[PDB]
């Protein structure tokens, strides 16, 4: 519940977003959406489960209605997300055995599975979003060696097929197509959460300054990754400091911030109900105060 339009509050600060279903395009769901945001993003429509879910078989009709529906009502479009270990059906990166174990691809076709689902869902949507999350939830939790991002990256399917430079093809995947079509201005994201953790923060730091340095150095200064996402998946226990210190460090990246599924739910331990409602509302304002003191880099905050 919103007492005053939240677009309105922050129009000069950021935009403001929602993740949305279909159901959130009729009736009284469709006018608190418009009323209080600037931009949304498919909760589910645009996973590569729900684009891609067998071998060449793009599947946009539903994403297409309800992109064609945000823009008709005035709203701009967040592209969650092109590449992911979870909601991405197994042939992408696995095959069967001779036994019909479930085994990786070698590296070469995974790659071009990677490519291609990168190159022909950017390509289908065109300037009808803002960004891409290119790739989403990379980074190991609480890595024990943060100093080496590529042994604290996840060992997803991906990471198994391909290698530990996936998440850089990815990136150069999805920059040819914009390199291809210079007319589109849409920014190509990193996404992750628990980056309050400052190992964690430290480990993605790390991997998108070597993949923006050797990308810049090359390509007269352009930078590769043009954004990172915190999801913002806190609770009443959150340190709002170690927020600012991993928001701080991204910016120093050079690239722009979003906040991109923010919710905040009780902690590991016993709350009660109106402690847990005090402790929700008291982060939310402290997030709020922090995301305004930086507005010049953070281009948009959406709620779970
Ligand atoms: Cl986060
Ligand atoms: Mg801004
Ligand atoms: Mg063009």
């Amino acid at each position: 519940s919103h007492m005053a339009p939240l677009k309105d509050v922050y129009k000069n600060d950021f935009l403001i977003g929602n993740a949305i279903s279909a159901e959130d395009l009729e009736g009284t769901r469709l006018e608190l959406l418009k009323m209080h945001h600037d931009v949304v993003t498919a909760g589910n429509a645009m996973k590569p489960d729900a684009l891609q879910p067998t071998k060449g078989n793009f599947t946009f009709t539903a994403a297409d209605a309800m992109i064609d529906k945000v823009l008709a009502e005035g709203m701009k479009m967040h592209g969650h997300v092109l590449v992911w270990h979870q909601q991405s059906p197994a042939w992408l990166n696995t095959k069967k055995d001779d036994n019909n174990n479930t085994v990786p691809l070698g590296r070469d076709e995974a790659l071009d599975n990677l490519r291609t689902h990168i190159q022909t869902v950017m390509k289908h949507f065109g300037n009808k979003v803002i960004s891409w999350d290119v790739v989403n939830e990379a980074m190991n939790d609480n890595p024990s060696n943060p100093a080496d991002y590529k042994a604290s990256l996840r060992q997803t399917p991906w990471y198994q097929a391909i290698g530990s430079d996936y998440v850089e093809q990815a990136f150069l995947a999805a920059r040819e197509v914009l390199d291809e079509n210079p007319s589109w201005n849409i920014k190509l994201y990193y996404n992750d959460y628990n980056e309050d953790n400052q190992n964690k923060a430290t480990a993605i730091y790390n991997m998108v300054k070597d993949i923006n340095d050797r990308y810049a150095a090359a390509h007269n200064g352009k930078l590769l990754i043009d954004g990172v996402g915190m999801q913002g998946h806190y609770n009443i226990n959150t340190n709002p400091d170690n927020v600012k210190l991993s928001l701080e460090k991204f910016i120093s990246l050079g690239v722009e911030v979003s906040v991109s599924e923010l919710d905040v739910t009780a902690g590991n331990n016993y709350t009660l109900p109106e402690n847990l409602a005090v402790g929700q509302a008291y982060l939310y304002a402290q997030l709020f105060k922090l995301y305004k003191e930086h507005a010049d880099h953070i281009a948009r905050v959406t709620f779970w």
